[PDB]
């Protein structure tokens, strides 16, 4: 297999760990783990190519003992995530994650990923955002942000329902394979 390294970044609680675990293990987790610490290397075939994809989960600022800069060397593709239930997590894409990723991983392809797509039509989510004069992120807003940051693509998924999960990793693998 062709070997590639994937790093996932984005705001705390936007669904990074659950996305990796659903992709890797095909089951939504029952216990809470801030960052996947088991070594996961996933086998995936795309366009008739066998690829081994190392999945590197990342910690928040508060985890000073496991700092994120150590994750960036030799990265082949980035998943840069926000949550569709959190317009705040989208605004951090240009203001925090893109400056960080492009600093440490110049010229590495980025897939922008909108997580928790199942919450777009969730009424608890709608009600809570409405009290803040907010609403769920629209797909067009994600695509616009993908243009702004020079992402290779924009994808939406739900780790909870599995919708779009495989496709995220397939797109990321295709990006990582580009010469
Ligand atoms: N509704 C919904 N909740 C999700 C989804 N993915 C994760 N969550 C929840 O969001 C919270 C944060 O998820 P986690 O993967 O730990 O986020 P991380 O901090 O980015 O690693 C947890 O309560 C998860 O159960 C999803 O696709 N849909
Ligand atoms: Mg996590």
């Amino acid at each position: 297999a062709i070997r590639k390294k994937l790093v996932i970044v984005g705001d705390g609680a936007c669904g990074k760990t659950c996305l990796l675990i659903v992709f890797s293990k095909d089951q939504f987790p029952e216990v809470y783990v801030p960052t996947v610490f088991e070594n996961y290397v996933a086998d995936i075939e795309v366009d008739g190519k066998q690829v081994e994809l190392a999945l590197w989960d990342t910690a928040g600022q508060e985890d000073y003992d496991r700092p994120r800069p150590l994750s960036y060397p030799d990265t082949d593709v980035i998943l840069m995530c926000f949550s569709i239930d959190s317009p705040d997590s989208l605004e951090n894409i240009p203001e925090k994650w893109t400056p960080e990723v492009k600093h440490f991983c110049p010229n590495v392809p980025i897939i922008l990923v909108g997580n928790k797509k199942d919450l777009r039509n969730d009424e608890h989510t709608r009600r809570e955002l409405a009290k803040m004069k907010q609403e769920p992120v629209k797909p067009e807003e994600g695509r616009d942000m993908a243009n702004r940051i020079g992402a290779f693509g924009y994808m939406e998924c739900s780790a909870k329902t599995k919708d779009g999960v495989r496709e995220v990793f397939e797109m990321a693998t295709r990006a990582a394979l580009q010469a």
